[PDB]
């Protein structure tokens, strides 16, 4: 009869919500009656996802914005407050994972990944702070990864760096946000079927599939539903923490051990 | 419209559900339409909680049983499988946290705590394996603690050991249970208002409250709602993992971090 | 021309010192001039290891003792203090890793593993508290494992629990021991070429090998040298902590 | 015989003119390791080079900014010229300015990320060929408990930068293993240093009571941990962390 208090009518931002995990998070929240502003740089991709999600209970709309731009963060929050009247949930999700061996990585390569993945998470949280404070039950959910905080994978030394940087930030942010009644937590997916992971190629997807006790790559709904849990009133006592959503992938001591 | 898939009508066991966190877990699942068998050693305590929860949607009944005894674990599962028609969720929750300095801990002190807190988790999971497998969506939630896996506290070196033992066990158990479609995860509460935590005294409670950025001890519902998430179909891809429910307690570097 | 302060003359116990990692810890400390008492249940294995190490700078001798028996812990400490005049280092190392699936493990199976691997670590620490306190620079090094604290491996759910139990114990113990100037820390070996690990077969041994970035199983000296570092005076500010010694094995997002 | 002598080997210590980097430099020098220390302030580099003039291994200085890849390349070339090669890199330079979340500007974040994380990556990249040629390369990163483990108001960007170093090295260790280079990190708790003294006596008098060991750490505690990682005997340790903090991260309640 009753599980979690309904989030209907609340207001959320998902950065990088046009594709992949961000889209699955937006759809998960929208199905729960949360109005969602999704962001991204490509307008056509935002428009297709807004069109695709037009039948959801919560209204998904788009704001074209680069997470690396602090001005775009402020505009995103202001536009979301304008459309919804306030702001309750920020899902700091936008992220990229280009691959490059450490000896090949340029300053620009490193700043590209750290700017989107880490700086872009900090910028949207900063911009959203006052509206989340006015919420009285603010929720920030960060899309980190097992890569960095837990795992290594050749080619992703800067990616993993940026995923760990998110968590180092939120362990302090959680303490600064607690008097404002905002929780901040992070989902750490393992390997989820997305357009972004598709670019890694089939042999990467097979490789990770065989390393996962659950026997499959995860789904965007898996991450959206973890985000949803963190946003509930029922999770008000959870802050500064991580949840690994990976089918057991970080557990095995070795390969065939699965 | 829709948040998670209703768990209405599923079957659960909560060990040590007559008091404290286990009762909060039982009530949380009961309010979700889950039928719950709570266990414990004191029949009066079980009867009173069953009566306290008489008005919940799901049906909360009791089974008097000692987690340290594997035969009781088998009896608990069978009674549950007869009353509910199956078994979908096992909350390995029963535990004790008496306090003793390392130089005072007897073999009995250590075995009492390891047996209740760790052996009693293993035995209930072993007893439930077959019914959980037949459910096709089996869920095990372990009540661990920040104490042991993360923190230390003088007098709890055997308690901390048992809480971390639960986690070492489940990181392998999650792999063995994956082909059976059973996930196993732990909630790691920080400090939660319970009858057991009351026996630590007012100085302990004041000390811990001031250590918590959220500014309060947690409630039993906080832990119940975390166990509820793990038990959802929507958490099928989460196994072998932990969730710390502590108001931020384990974060501060020191006491101006807080102050 | 100076790295760490010589441990020459100090007094150590290594539980389970006749074979495998314990013997490597014992030899590493003896090479550093530490007098070492090794323990084990089999007198022949103790006698043979004492004879093998009879040329080391530190004197290695043996006490036949079961780590699961608290009286044997006490007798071990008393005998070491009688032989050396004190006790500075305790290497709580003794352990077993039989395998069994979750649904096959009997109460006696579980207790055997928890008894040796966890209780035996607690009992030697307890028995040594007094003498370690009197040393003024006491050191406890626990041989834990990546299995349990970090990894899972089917058939070792009770092994993994026992190894993680060591760490939960030591995080509190480090706080109770700090006023006594005793530090307590753990080495978490990955996969180390030993007698006990050879009881897993060549299939298990080749399996972990390709899963390790360093390209090899570790050596008992790798673990002994970690323990040696924790025992230095220079590590007096390290306590309640862990060091994974595994050639990178816990790192890969997949071992392919 | 404790560990194999490192006498005659070659090391870089970034930010080695003060505090922890100076303790690392003096610890390696006392072991007979020739050490190039970097920094931006020549006056502080000259003063430290002179203070350590009696050490067995020779401490010399190269003025360089960790945030500049070209300064990283120059540091490694100058070091290979002076010593004949390079065996050990201690990526240690770091800053910890304090600022509340809502006040951190983009420049504040880039300054801390640039020094603490980018500066670690750049000196490792620059050293890769020389470290590979040594056949026993050693990278030691100075991270922190702050970020990887703890939070402290005002240090959200600093903690991010210290956790960034570890996410980097967990992958870097796998890429470096075929080159026979290990890479680990020391995570100091609270260590008596010059930069740490900028936090004031209130911050000083207050982290001491929360540490089970009962004191702040010393730069030698960090140097000796870095020395362990650099030994031949630690060849099978890579991608890993060592917390040096007197038990500070352990207490459930610091009171
Ligand atoms: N897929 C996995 O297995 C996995 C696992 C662990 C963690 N993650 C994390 O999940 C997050 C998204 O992963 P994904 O697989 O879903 O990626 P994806 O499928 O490639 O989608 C990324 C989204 O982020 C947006 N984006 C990219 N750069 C942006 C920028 N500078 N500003 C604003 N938006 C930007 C993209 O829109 P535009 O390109 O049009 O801007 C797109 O909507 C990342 O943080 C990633 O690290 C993914
Ligand atoms: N309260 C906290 O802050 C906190 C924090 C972290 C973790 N935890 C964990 O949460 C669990 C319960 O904590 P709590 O505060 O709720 O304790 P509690 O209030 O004392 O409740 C303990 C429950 O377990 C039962 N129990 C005790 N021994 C048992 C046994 N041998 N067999 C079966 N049932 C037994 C008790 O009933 P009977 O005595 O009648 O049998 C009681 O119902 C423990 O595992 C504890 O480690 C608690
Ligand atoms: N080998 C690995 O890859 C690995 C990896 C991680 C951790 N570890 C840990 O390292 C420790 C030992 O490993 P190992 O490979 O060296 O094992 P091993 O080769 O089988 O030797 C174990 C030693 O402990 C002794 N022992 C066993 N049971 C005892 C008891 N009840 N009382 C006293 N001594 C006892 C044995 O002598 P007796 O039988 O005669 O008593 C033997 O000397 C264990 O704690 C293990 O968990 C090993
Ligand atoms: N002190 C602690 O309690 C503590 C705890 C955990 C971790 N750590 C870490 O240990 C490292 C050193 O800390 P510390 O307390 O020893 O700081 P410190 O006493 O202030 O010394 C910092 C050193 O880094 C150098 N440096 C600063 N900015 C630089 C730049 N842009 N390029 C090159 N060198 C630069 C400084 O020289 P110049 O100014 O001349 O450049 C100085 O030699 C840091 O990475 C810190 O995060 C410290
Ligand atoms: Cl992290
Ligand atoms: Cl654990
Ligand atoms: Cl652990
Ligand atoms: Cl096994
Ligand atoms: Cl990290
Ligand atoms: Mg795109
Ligand atoms: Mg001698």
């Amino acid at each position: 009869s009753h599980m979690f208090t309904s989030l209907e009518g609340r207001s959320a931002i998902v950065t990088g919500g046009s594709k992949g995990i961000g889209r699955g998070i937006a759809e998960t929240f929208a199905n729960a009656g949360v109005d969602v502003v999704i962001t991204g740089r490509n307008q056509d991709d935002l428009d297709r996802t807004v069109a695709d999600l037009s039948g959801t209970r919560g209204k998904v709309t788009a704001v074209r914005a680069d997470v690396t731009d602090p001005e775009d963060a402020r505009r995103t929050v202001a536009e979301t407050v304008s459309r919804h009247g306030g702001l309750d949930i920020v899902c700091a999700n936008a992220g990229i994972f280009p691959s490059g061996r450490l000896e090949d990585l340029t300053p620009d390569d490193i700043e590209q990944v750290l700017g989107v993945n880490f700086k872009g998470t900090v910028y949207i949280v900063q911009a959203a702070l006052q509206a989340l404070t006015a919420s009285g039950h603010g929720r920030v959910v960060v899309t980190s990864s097992i890569t960095g905080p837990i795992t290594g994978y050749p080619g992703w030394s800067h990616y993993g760096a940026s995923k760990a940087a998110q968590l180092g930030f939120l362990r302090t942010a959680a303490m600064e946000l607690a008097p404002k009644k905002i929780t901040i937590n992070a989902v750490l997916p393992g390997n989820i079927m997305t357009e972004g992971l598709d670019e890694m190629g089939q042999d990467y997807l097979d490789q990770m599939a065989s390393a996962i006790p659950a026997g499959r790559l995860g789904s965007v709904a898996d991450i959206g539903n973890a985000a949803l849990f963190f946003a509930t009133d029922e999770a008000a006592y959870v802050t500064g923490q991580t949840l690994v959503v990976d089918g057991g992938q970080v557990l095995p001591e070795s390969h065939l051990a699965i």
